């Protein structure tokens, strides 16, 4: 540490890694890039990929929201007891990850034409997700192993945005709904939902969710 | 071990992981998937996430080219000497990851119509590369600290596919280059790259490339 996330004013691709932080009982800085300071070009050209999240961590500046997401899993002790878990939750995290490209393309490319199709499919995207919980403990657990990973933290906020799209979407999937339930029960992740600073934060940039 | 590649007759996202097996000394088997078996919709529904590739590790078996990759890379000691450079190394595959991304869009979705302004956006998106490289040892070594990792695999990879498509896009890249030359010279990787497997397959499923 210290940590500092520097993001637009959305939560997009950095709830997960804010949840992540503040269940973990970490603090962070918050540096906003606004959409004019954005447009003036001086930032961009300073980012690797020319894109944002850009996260410190002290020393060491990381780009890619995912590869921020692992590293906090691998400092914080959030990444399974040993080396099959820890392939599962990457195999895992891909799974959200893709699922979540999707939603970024419907919401920002084709939210008023695509939004029925999507929702249609959507419980063949969810299906995967139901199947691992089950394998795992009946569900009553973490979606690998016994212990919380950083890839529950990217899978509670999918399905939280999903749930937002689509209210009904989790109630054919039992283990996924208990699930959204029990890990926003825990004290802190609550806490963090109910912050001002996480409800006044439009999910996505365009006003679309 | 014993290792089994499960994945259509193409060299797609599996040509990365065949590298690095082969050149990490590994014998693997292929379980070649036709499109006209995929076709009857039988195996798809015990994919995870109805995809292929699918990995087999002994008992361990996973979806996802990217968690396979890592996978390997934690378990044959490809993934650096600490938590620095695995952040590091992520943050590179997670670029790679994301021009493969656009590649396949291209790819197999709007290549006549799409190549020339893709070429044209190229350079932007090869250029992180080259820096990272730069700030590496003066690029003389690997992508990430003095030991080869998954992610140089899946870096070559991307390179090696893009100079077909686009002969030259490394012209202005002299470290870039030099990487390809010198990773590609890596005796097994040099034998992999020549044998008639690598070869007579082809780079996507389409006929383009
Ligand atoms: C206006 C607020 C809403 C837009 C937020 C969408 S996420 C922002 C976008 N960045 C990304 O898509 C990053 C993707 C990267 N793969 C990751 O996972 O971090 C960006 O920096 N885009 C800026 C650019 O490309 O110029
Ligand atoms: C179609 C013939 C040529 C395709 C070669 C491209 S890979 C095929 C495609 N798989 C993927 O896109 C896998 C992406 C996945 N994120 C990964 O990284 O593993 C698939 O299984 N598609 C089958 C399906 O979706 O039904």
């Amino acid at each position: 540490p210290p940590y500092t996330i520097v993001y637009f004013p959305v939560r997009g691709r950095c709830e997960a890694m804010r949840m992540l932080l503040a269940d973990q009982g970490q603090s962070w800085k918050e540096e906003v890039v606004t959409i004019d300071t954005w447009m003036q070009g001086l930032l961009k050209p300073t980012c690797l990929y020319g894109q944002l999240p850009k996260f410190e961590d002290g020393d060491l500046t990381l780009y890619q929201s995912n590869a921020i997401l692992r590293h906090l899993g691998r400092s914080l002790g959030l990444y399974g007891k040993n080396q099959r878990e820890a392939a599962q939750m990457d195999m895992v995290n891909d799974g959200v990850e893709d699922l979540r490209g999707k939603y970024v393309t419907l919401i920002y490319t084709n939210y008023e034409n695509g939004k029925n199709d999507y929702v249609k499919a959507l419980p063949g995207h969810l299906k995967p997700f139901e199947t691992l919980l089950s394998q795992n403990q009946g569900g009553k657990a973490f979606i690998v192993g016994d212990q919380i990973s950083f890839a529950d933290y990217n899978l509670l906020d999918l399905l939280l945005i999903h749930q937002v799209l689509a209210p009904g979407c989790l109630d054919n999937f039992p283990l996924l709904s208990a699930y959204v339930a029990r890990l926003s029960a825990r004290p802190k992740i609550k806490a963090f939902l109910s912050s001002p600073e996480h409800v006044n934060r439009p999910i996505n940039g365009n006003g679309k969710q």
